[PDB]
């Protein structure tokens, strides 16, 4: 029925074209202002999640427990001009090996660097800011240090610390050899057990670890260690601007102090947390030109190779077409107000230019074919073309349409935000195809009838060879074949399909030759810890009875499987349960603290206020009784009614390190009737972590110790849980259910397509079943591709995919509309009419995308470009145009009905 329309339509566009491009050039412009208007795009790294995640909630209450995580600024380093040098202990006998950047030169050097960095100034605002201006001290205003995990703070940063030698000028009994070779044994010690009572702390960024300051040793033999490590955490607010780019500011001065550092004795390898974002941006900037230039060999071929009498302006205006299909839908969606990602820059374009291009050559090479009968006047000529290929036209673009705005239905936000522009940007494109373009047909082919100059204003060479083409290769000589090789190629794929990778290499998504390769190949060639991760028990628990800490505390008095009991013995195999260390304990310390015995806690006689541990005063007695019932974990009340004197006294020689120190922030203390301890951590380290996969075990299994001590735990219902978080949960969490994801998007395609391209075709259930199957053969194969070219299967490539199939949708629907609807006496004759007829033009909107699917890997040298969308591009123009264009029409002269 709808021939009716679409004749009396081409009529009435033939008539009168003023009304018809004026008025789809006010919805072009009308649409259009919405692109000027709102223009918003996306580029927080939060692209890779949806809101209301498991990771991205999660993040959202550690970010009400310690806030955010801090953005870390770090430094490997290594000395390549020095060799080992051993230190020969005086009087004990044994030896101990220094490794080459332990030579004390070495190290006196590092610090002149340290104290480079420590003092840094960086204009924001027109002001001034240093390092102390955005690091992370935890005490405040009490010693304001900047937290600097270094080796040299071991000896405080200081060279008269580091240059102490205990012995007469003849012999050493202790120099630097010695008091390294004590903290690294237990680095919260503030006395040396023979250095002149050296400590082992810093300036106070914490109890120094020797896995987060050194690396490439062996066995906890640190005294081997052939690279230190400087990292200078920095405070990282989320919800604030102004500190964040005054931070950012110093980051980029600190990254430019380090590109220019003149040291022939180091070798060094850097890190601001702001180093991946800005080498993305400038990695996404070689190619441009490269793109630009691909559009520019594609519009060429449009404007010249469509039929000095030729169809330049015509191809000119198709295009213009296209780009204002493109222009109304991202007008019109960011009017309602919706974020652009670049992924969607990218495949939008491609696809809109695909598809109209092809139903552009579609009707164009549907007149030129097409011989006029006496009195047809151009109504009757051009309304009769545009009812006879309009039926094909609208059956493709709209099948494609309903399956990308469909495929908007899924979680992940890439697929999301594209299949929507996608969705709206090819059904304004068919309209503007149907409409307007019609009427700007009808008008070259006036000009061309009155002979003036149609660049200054019978079937060609084509048609003749597809006719030739038809008959050889659908004969029933290689009818068998045909099945043959696309069934064997099909069922390799299939192989090779559970085979296939996932995740992004974080090497290869980086400009290789940037300063950031160095610094993955040295973290994986040295470092032996990685990224934090904090336990969080959720607020609710109890904490003040014996039963309660029994189910937290860990070591002595407490339960087989509680909290940090089970992080420990997790621990131990740290090389499957992704967990490096041991838990910092709060409650622990804390029980270590109010002993009776160490005299760290004293409250005065009546005014109970906690006396600093270096007082003097006689009216501060025990905290706790020395009575057998006092010299007890503070059960009840007594437990509220120390540990905020603990979360504030401040490191004391004659003590230990204080809770102000590291856990004053790891523990938040609710004063309601009136005090209670909900929402506390116990924070850890994550092994190596040098892959995507392992990043997702990592994930997994972190996340399974969580359910697993929860499950231990005697949870009332289920208020609060024990979850794990780290920075990079919520970006590798998409992985952690990609496959169902990925099935599911494609599948609900596969369903669009079959329904509409089975509606559309008179509801011929074996049209579709042969078509739509023939496309998953498509995207099977395509995985195969995705195989041997060794592409994964992140978000992006998702994407590729879904839009592939959509694309897949414009060779096959054509071809078999065009078997379906025929009066021919044969299957294979009705092959070959579907094929020389719509085959010629198909392979018009496959030429285009290819010689610009070639330029593409010409200029472009960006990895991500070449192998993901260069070669994604190519397989699917390759493979969608060998599946309907020789495959199809084989599976049709099969099954094809009559
Ligand atoms: C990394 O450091 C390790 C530190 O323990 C080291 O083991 C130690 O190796 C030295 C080698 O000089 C042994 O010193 C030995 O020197 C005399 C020289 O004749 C030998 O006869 C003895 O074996 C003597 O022990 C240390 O004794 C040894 N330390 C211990 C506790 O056994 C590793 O060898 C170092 N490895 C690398 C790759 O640097
Ligand atoms: C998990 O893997 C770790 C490395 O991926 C591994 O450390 C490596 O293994 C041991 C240290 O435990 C050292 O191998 C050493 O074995 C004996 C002592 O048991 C000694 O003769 C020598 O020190 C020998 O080299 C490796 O040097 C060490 N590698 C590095 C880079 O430090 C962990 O031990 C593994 N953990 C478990 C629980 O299996
Ligand atoms: C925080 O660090 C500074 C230096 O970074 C410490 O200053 C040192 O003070 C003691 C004197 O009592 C000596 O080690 C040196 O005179 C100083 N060292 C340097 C490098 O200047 C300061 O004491 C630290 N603050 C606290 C509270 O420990
Ligand atoms: C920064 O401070 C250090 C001492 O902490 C000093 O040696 C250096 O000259 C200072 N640099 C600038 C640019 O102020
Ligand atoms: C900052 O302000 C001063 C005077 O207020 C001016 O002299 C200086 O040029 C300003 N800084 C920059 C970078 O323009
Ligand atoms: C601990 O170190 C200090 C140095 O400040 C020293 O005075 C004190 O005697 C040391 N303690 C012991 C028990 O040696
Ligand atoms: C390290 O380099 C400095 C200057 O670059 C030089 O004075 C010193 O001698 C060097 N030390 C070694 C061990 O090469
Ligand atoms: C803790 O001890 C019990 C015995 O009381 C034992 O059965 C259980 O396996 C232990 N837990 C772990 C994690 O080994
Ligand atoms: C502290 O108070 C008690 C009250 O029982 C008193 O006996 C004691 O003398 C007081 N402390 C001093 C140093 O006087
Ligand atoms: C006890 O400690 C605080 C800070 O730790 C310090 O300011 C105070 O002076 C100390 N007490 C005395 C009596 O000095
Ligand atoms: C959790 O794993 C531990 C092994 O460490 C085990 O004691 C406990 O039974 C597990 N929880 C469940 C619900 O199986």
């Amino acid at each position: 029925c709808l021939r009716r329309l679409f004749t009396r339509w081409g009529s009435f566009c033939v008539r009168n074209p003023g009304c018809v491009i004026f008025f789809s050039l006010v919805f072009i412009t009308a649409c259009s202002s919405g692109l000027v208007f709102v223009r918003v795009t996306t580029n927080p790294v939060d692209l890779w999640s949806a809101p209301s995640s498991q990771a991205r909630l999660e993040k959202e209450y550690f970010d009400q427990h310690f806030g955010p995580f801090f953005r870390t600024e770090q430094l490997i380093i290594r000395a390549p001009l020095t060799d080992k040098h051993i230190y020969q202990p005086y009087p004990s006998g044994a030896d101990v090996p220094f490794g080459p950047p332990l030579d004390i030169q070495i190290l006196h050097q590092v610090l002149d660097l340290q104290i480079a960095i420590e003092n840094i100034t960086a204009s924001y605002d027109n002001e001034t800011v240093t390092l102390q201006d955005i690091c992370l001290a935890p005490l405040s205003p009490y010693n304001t240090n900047c937290t600097i995990l270094s080796v040299l703070n071991y000896f405080q940063n200081s060279h008269s610390v580091l240059d102490h030698k205990k012995g007469d000028d003849f012999f050493v009994y202790a120099d630097y050899h010695t008091h390294f070779l004590y903290c690294v044994r237990a680095p919260a010690s503030l006395n040396d057990t023979s250095l002149l009572h050296d400590p082992c702390l810093g300036t106070f960024g914490g109890p120094v670890f020797p896995w987060l300051v050194l690396g490439g040793y062996d066995d906890q033999n640190y005294n081997n260690a052939t690279a230190l490590v400087i990292t200078f955490p920095v405070n990282n607010y989320y919800n604030d601007t102004e500190k964040l780019q005054r931070a950012q500011a110093w980051e980029k001065e600190f990254i430019n102090f380090v590109k220019n550092y003149k040291n022939p004795n180091l070798t060094i390898s850097f890190t601001a947390e702001r180093s991946i974002e800005d080498e993305l941006n400038r990695e996404s900037d070689s190619d441009v030109f490269t793109v630009v230039i691909s559009y520019a060999i594609m519009f060429l071929y449009i404007s010249l190779a469509l039929g000095v009498d030729s169809k330049v302006s015509l191809g000119i205006a198709g295009i213009l077409i296209v780009l204002s299909s493109v222009a109304c839908s991202l007008g019109v969606f960011s009017y309602i107000g919706l974020p652009l990602t670049l992924i969607v820059i990218e495949v939008i374009p491609f696809l809109v230019l695909a598809v109209g291009v092809d139903n552009i050559f579609i009707l164009v090479q549907a007149y030129q074919r097409d011989e006029r009968l006496q009195g047809e006047t151009l109504d009757q000529q051009l309304g009769r073309v545009l009812g006879e290929v309009a039926p094909s036209m609208f059956l493709s673009s709209f099948s494609e349409t309903v399956a990308f705005f469909l495929g908007a239905l899924s979680v992940m936000p890439a697929v999301h935000t594209f299949s929507l522009f996608a969705g709206l940007a090819v059904f304004i494109d068919f309209l503007l195809q149907i409409t307007c373009f019609v009427s700007l047909l009808g008008l070259d082919i006036k000009r061309q009838e009155k002979n003036r100059l149609d660049i200054f204003c019978e079937s060609c060479l084509f048609r003749f060879f597809k006719n030739s083409y038809s008959p050889l290769l659908l004969k029933d000589w290689m009818r068998p074949i045909v099945i043959a090789i696309f069934v064997g190629v099909l069922s390799f794929s299939i192989a090779v399909l559970n085979k296939v990778d996932i995740g992004l290499d974080q090497s290869l998504s980086m400009p290789d030759d940037s300063y950031m390769v160095d610094y993955f190949k040295s973290i994986s060639q040295y470092l032996h810890a990685g990224p934090p991760v904090y336990f969080v028990l959720e607020e609710g628990h109890d904490y003040t009875s014996s039963k309660g800490q029994n189910m937290v505390c860990g070591g002595m008095g407490c339960n087989n499987d509680s909290l940090v009991q089970q992080i420990f013995n997790a621990a131990q195999l740290d090389n499957y349960t992704r967990i490096g260390f041991a838990p910092s304990s709060w409650i622990d310390d804390y029980f270590d603290w109010v002993k009776p015995q160490s005299s760290c806690c004293r409250v005065d006689n009546i005014t109970d206020q906690f006396c600093n541990a270096s007082v003097v005063d006689p009216a501060c007695v025990r905290c706790r009784p020395l009575t057998p019932e006092g010299k007890q974990r503070p059960q009840g009340g007594d437990f509220m009614r120390f540990l905020p004197m603990f979360l504030s006294d401040n490191p004391n020689p004659k003590c230990g390190k204080g809770g102000h120190a590291a856990y004053s922030s790891a523990v938040n203390i609710l004063l309601g009737h009136g005090t209670r301890v909900g929402a506390t951590y116990f924070m850890t380290y994550h092994t190596v972590l040098q892959t995507s996969a392992d990043f997702i075990d990592a994930l997994k299994k972190a996340r399974l110790i969580a359910s697993n001590v929860t499950e231990t735990m005697g949870i009332n219902g289920s208020a609060y849980r024990v979850f794990p978080y780290s920075v990079f949960y919520v970006f590798y969490e998409q992985y952690l259910t990609i496959i169902d994801d990925t099935i599911f998007n494609l599948g609900v395609s596969l369903g669009a397509i079959f329904l509409v391209t089975m509606v559309l075709l008179g509801c011929e259930l074996w049209s579709a079943v042969i078509m739509c199957a023939t496309i998953a053969m498509v995207l099977v194969n395509m995985f195969g591709v995705m195989w041997l070219w060794g592409i994964s299967l992140n978000a992006v490539s998702l994407v590729n995919l879904v839009m592939s199939c959509g694309i897949s949708v414009e060779f096959c629907s054509h071809i078999t509309r065009a078997f379906t609807v025929s009066m021919k006496g044969s299957r294979v004759e009705r092959a070959e009419e579907a094929l020389a007829h719509m085959g010629s033009s198909v392979f018009s909107g496959i030429t285009l995308t290819k010689f610009g699917g070639i330029v593409v890997l010409a200029f472009a040298k960006s990895q991500i470009f070449q192998i993901f969308y260069f070669r994604m591009y190519l397989a699917m123009v390759l493979l969608g145009a060998t599946h309907g264009l020789i495959f199809l029409p084989v599976l049709l002269s099969y099954i094809g009905p009559s």
